[PDB]
């Protein structure tokens, strides 16, 4: 169940993996990071095993997969977050009870960026007392998707007759989009953190 | 792996079945209800079959059994909701984000049915409808609860991410439990009733 080329955890449950520079796996992370934040530095990319959470997203993706009729449900996007929240993520994932107000608000969620330049401002990976930096690579079933609304407490719905067929997440813009927002548990899988300073 | 007692969908994977009754399992649901509910009138009993709903509530409840490595983590309660709720729980179950919470900002679910029939939870509709889920719930290893939780509190402050599965009134004599993450609870039953 558990992906073949993890870490064996020996009955474990969760394993931070430290990954090494020149490995495609850690090189992928580190472009895609620089891609927009090319100014910081990255001290480590940790892989995180986290087995609950990924039977759990594994089972919410299985169903938007079957739900949708595709698989273009799943985008690799960037959390900022403070050090304090590094634990509970790692442990238990992405709550929307414990979500910050963003500066523009798209609905009340856990917002997931496509650049990691939004997620590395101070306001979201908030410098540590060591001047460390966090941000989460992640897995996010944005599904289909609409424009969002400062209101929303859960997408909104495809169609007003059918108030309960949703949209999977919303954006700040459909045609562009930069930031997505969801409103479930399970929706979105914390992949790898980012350890990083100026 | 669906319920052997749930009927064939017709290879979809939601349905609402009416309980013929008379029958074992209206009979049992019934008798839930009115062991402290019997002053109340029985429109109908309907056996939610949501299979996504089952599916995430079945993990949830095999990382549990782990986790607290015994079986005795689930607990069947009542939730009373408004009719405007009922499409909403049948199809995505409870949502902590859609009464007071002086236990924590969760999904309240009470022992008895009759907490649940209290009009500010079962909302009458225009013709005195009221609606209340028998519910499976992943109670697990609970604490008391108190005002302004978003979790439940960490069974040892030195292991601050090691929670309390859900919290409640009272330890010794639960009335009611609260649950904070979504798929903790599966509507397994839909009473429709009158006063
Ligand atoms: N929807 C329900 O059926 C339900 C709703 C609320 C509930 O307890 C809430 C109160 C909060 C103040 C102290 C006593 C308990 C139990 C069940």
């Amino acid at each position: 169940n558990l992906p073949e080329h993890w870490t064996d955890m020996n009955h474990q449950l969760f394993c931070m993996v430290q990954l090494e520079p020149g490995q495609s796996e850690y090189n992928t992370i580190k472009d895609k990071f620089t891609r927009t934040c090319s100014s910081y530095a990255i001290e480590k990319i940790e892989r995180i095993q986290n087995a609950f959470l990924w039977q759990s997203y594994q089972v919410k993706k299985r169903q938007m997969d079957i739900k949708n009729d595709h698989k273009n449900n799943e985008r690799l996007l960037f959390h900022g977050t403070d050090a304090d929240s590094v634990p509970y993520v790692n442990q238990h994932g992405f709550n929307r009870s414990c979500a910050g107000k963003n500066a523009v608000s798209y609905g009340k969620g856990t917002y997931f960026a496509v650049d990691a330049s939004y997620s590395a401002k101070d306001t979201y990976s908030k410098p540590d007392s060591n001047g460390r930096k966090h941000m989460y690579v992640v897995r996010v079933l944005t599904g289909v998707f609409t424009k969002g609304r400062a209101g929303l407490v859960t997408p909104p719905p495809k169609n007003p007759h059918n108030p309960t067929d949703l949209f999977d997440s919303v954006t700040n813009n459909t045609r562009s989009p930069k930031l997505f927002v969801v409103f479930f548990d399970n929706q979105a899988y914390p992949e790898y953190l980012i350890t990083f300073t100026a």
